């Protein structure tokens, strides 16, 4: 297990779980999507990960704008790290156009413990055809 919030990506965009008062500090975006529960702070609470699909254009939208504002953006889920590295492949499909391998491989790499689910896995390939339509 981590050692803070991680910086998982170069546009400043970091991965955890169940932060405390003092690890929100440092953000400027705060993206949390644990099932239950200053500045810009977005909570989404889905029971099912087939819901996952109709929020990845809003989800992946907001991220990117935190970038374009050059913001410190956290997402974190609990414990749990499936729907949270969903979301930031997502992200990289679409706006570094990427593929689904690449986007996997390089959040992999620098987050070596993330398992999105099955399902999860084929929200992001149907996410992919979406993407080249």
């Amino acid at each position: 297990y981590p050692k803070g919030p991680l910086l998982v990506l170069p546009e400043k965009i970091y991965l955890y779980s169940e932060p405390t008062v003092k690890e929100l500090l440092p953000f400027d975006v705060v993206i949390n999507v644990a099932e239950e529960a200053a500045v810009e702070y977005h909570h989404y609470r889905w029971e099912h990960d087939s819901q996952i699909a109709l929020d990845l254009p809003s989800l992946t939208s907001i991220i990117h704008a935190a970038t374009t504002k050059r913001e410190k953006i956290l997402i974190h889920c609990q414990c749990g790290l499936s729907r949270s590295a969903t979301l930031i492949i997502a992200y990289i499909m679409k706006y570094h156009n990427l593929s689904l391998r690449h986007s996997y491989d390089l959040l992999k790499s620098r987050a070596d413990k993330i398992n999105p689910s099955i399902g999860l896995i084929f929200q992001l390939m149907e996410w992919e055809v979406a993407l080249n339509a």
